[PDB]
């Protein structure tokens, strides 16, 4: 529970003010402990920053690709997939972690390839099967990936537009009933 | 030559960072004094306004330029798409993109911003009203294409299995086909 907590802090301050202008006395003082304190639970920064990505893929994991790795229907799958995505970016509950971790190399590469692999079998069954307009998997999954991920860069809460609009229209675009 | 230093440091910059890179170094790179590259910026502040400044130029000049006189929104919006995909793969004017996305010069920067999001937007209001696309709110509509299309930096590369040209013609295939 207290290391989470570490990931979950860092990763806010992170977010904020860049990984270059973030100081691990920094991120100790925020966590409620000394330097020493926060060094018996990470090794350096370059780890932290591991870490947090390793928890991100976790969450995710967790949160949307459990929820629907099991909908036969790949136009289903993707749709719920997109939804999810989405209301994870602008519902959840550790956004600056997933931001982190879309923003050792090969190991989290390893992991983020498998997010990619499982999209693209989708775009490729639901192309195959006359459900979407045909396209190359992989522009679809990158368009996919694209206009989910750019969302926090935009979306303001206070705004016009509401989450659950965004989700229905953007789903809607990629995956309209064809 | 003004552009040329603007190019070459948004490229110190994405490969060090920004906390990294110095005028010194920025000079060197240049290959002039520092003489000569303070004629064109003083600091680092200044040097940051001026590439996003100059990547709102691109966006005019690579893209807007380009598309604006389409009348056919649906149109408009095929060509502003791929121009704008170009403009983020070419090697020349990847790095200054990449920066213009990653107090009052805040401002400065996002009002010109906006003028592009206004510009899709209404692309999407007129092709959604007309029928020549499926109906979207043109926000979302608008937002959709930017991050499918500024997130390819990402992922691109000129030796991939797709070329720039393909990722193009399947993107504008997916958003605005035929309808």
């Amino acid at each position: 529970e207290r290391y989470r907590a570490i990931l979950e802090t860092a990763a806010r301050l992170i977010c904020d003010r860049g990984y270059e202008g973030t100081s691990m006395q920094e991120i100790a003082a925020a966590c409620r402990m000394t330097k020493a304190g926060l060094y018996h639970h990470i090794q350096n920064k370059e780890q932290l920053l591991f870490a947090i990505m390793n928890y991100g893929m976790d969450l995710f994991e967790e949160q949307v690709l459990s929820r629907v790795q099991d909908i036969a229907n790949p136009v289903e799958r993707l749709r719920a997939c997109m939804r999810h995505n989405i209301l994870l970016v602008t519902r959840g509950w550790s956004k600056e972690v997933i931001i982190i971790l879309h923003e050792t190399r090969a190991f989290i590469d390893a992991r983020k390839k498998k997010y990619v692999d499982f999209l693209e079998e989708a775009f490729s069954q639901a192309s195959q099967q006359g459900l979407i307009r045909p396209v190359d998997p992989t522009v679809g999954a990158f368009s996919f990936l694209g206009m989910v991920l750019w969302i926090y860069k935009w979306f303001k809460p206070d705004g016009r537009l509401t989450d659950e609009q965004i989700a229905d229209g953007m789903v809607g675009m990629l995956f309209p009933p064809f």
